[PDB]
């Protein structure tokens, strides 16, 4: 039924969680120990979940996403609770997931990694991306800071499908008509940073970002230019002077030739010609880890709520229904 909640203030806010979650420490997200399972968990308290319609919709969206995903390389909902015992008093939402311990930015420390650690880290990203994309969901903001990694170099993806600031890993079509391969471009930027130890495109603005991107992959041809309707976007690409496409063998010299070939297939300007997650998993670069019978897909995700403009109270009760109906995973 109902458990005992205790209150404790951290990060200048008051946390109220069941007694089964002990030793809360901030990392708004806290690290905590679940005395029921013996697991170290990550606890997230949603900030002002129903302050506005946008906040209420995003609160509902985040809860719907976590309840759907059941994948090894995708963060999932272990528990969700609220101290309120009625809908009217409902104004707090807590999310409990696995605690990996660090992000990809922390464990990398801006250092070069072996080709095999790169193989393993990138394989988990694509393996989880395939599951996410099979549910018809785009991450849109894949970056090292939302890739949770433990001391075993195991990886889970965070914050997928949440976003609708520096954008070093955003596909060049989001800045400046796009599909799921916008996440594949982010994987290429991440994989390039793991191999060489520097940010591939350290842009200072959206135009400086574009200049660094075009300098590597080259100025587009007519078959790509004819698919851009934005007269401003077509201007920036062409008004930026002619730039020959770099040799990826020279940009990533010393790296595994199979790694360079995969990067050329990921960092394609034309998103219509960009490799997908499933095709990337079948690339020869992942020969040591690829198994088609262990790269499962997801059930269909009901996304129709995204196209609805509802009041705050409606998004709140829908969120409330999802909290009461939650069943913990095995
Ligand atoms: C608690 C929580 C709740 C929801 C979401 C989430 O991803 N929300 C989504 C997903 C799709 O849409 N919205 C993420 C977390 C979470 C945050 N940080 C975590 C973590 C889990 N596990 C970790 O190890 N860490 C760090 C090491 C501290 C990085």
């Amino acid at each position: 039924e109902r458990p005992t909640f205790y209150r404790q203030e951290l990060n200048k806010t008051i946390w109220e969680v069941p007694e089964r979650y002990q030793n809360l420490s901030p990392v708004s997200v806290c690290a905590a120990f679940d005395t029921k399972t013996g697991l170290r968990v990550a606890v997230k308290k949603l900030s002002r979940p129903f302050q506005s319609i946008i906040h209420a919709k995003r609160t509902y969206r985040e809860l719907r996403l976590l309840k759907h995903m059941k994948h090894e390389n995708v963060i999932g909902l272990l528990d969700v609770f609220t101290p309120a015992r009625s809908l009217e008093e409902f104004n707090d939402v807590y999310l409990v997931t696995h605690l990996m311990g660090a992000d990809l930015n922390n464990i990398v420390k801006s250092q070069k990694l072996t080709d095999d650690h790169v193989q393993f880290l990138i394989y988990q990203i694509l393996r989880g991306l395939k599951y996410i994309h099979s549910a018809d969901i785009i991450h849109r903001d894949l970056k090292p800071s939302n890739l949770a990694v433990n001391e075993d170099s195991e990886l889970k993806i965070l914050d997928f499908g949440l976003a609708r600031a520096t954008r070093w890993y955003r596909a060049p079509e989001i800045m400046l008509h796009y599909n799921q391969t916008v996440d594949i471009w982010s994987v290429g930027c991440i994989m390039a940073e793991l191999l060489t130890g520097r940010t591939l495109f350290p842009g200072t603005d959206h135009i400086d970002q574009l200049k660094l991107i075009l300098r590597l992959v080259g100025t587009p041809g007519a078959e790509l230019l004819k698919k851009i309707s934005s007269e401003s976007a077509r201007n920036y690409i062409q008004s930026l002077t002619q730039m020959p496409k770099m040799n990826f063998a020279n940009v990533f010299i010393g790296a595994n030739p199979l790694a360079v070939d995969l990067l050329e297939k990921m960092l394609v300007l034309d998103s219509d010609k960009r490799i997908t997650a499933a095709q990337a998993l079948a690339h020869a670069y992942f020969a040591q880890y690829h198994d088609p019978d262990d790269e499962p897909v997801a059930d269909p995700y009901d996304q129709s709520f995204e196209s609805r403009d509802l009041l705050i109270d409606e998004w709140k009760s829908l969120t409330y229904d999802e909290v009461i109906s939650f069943v913990p995973p095995p």
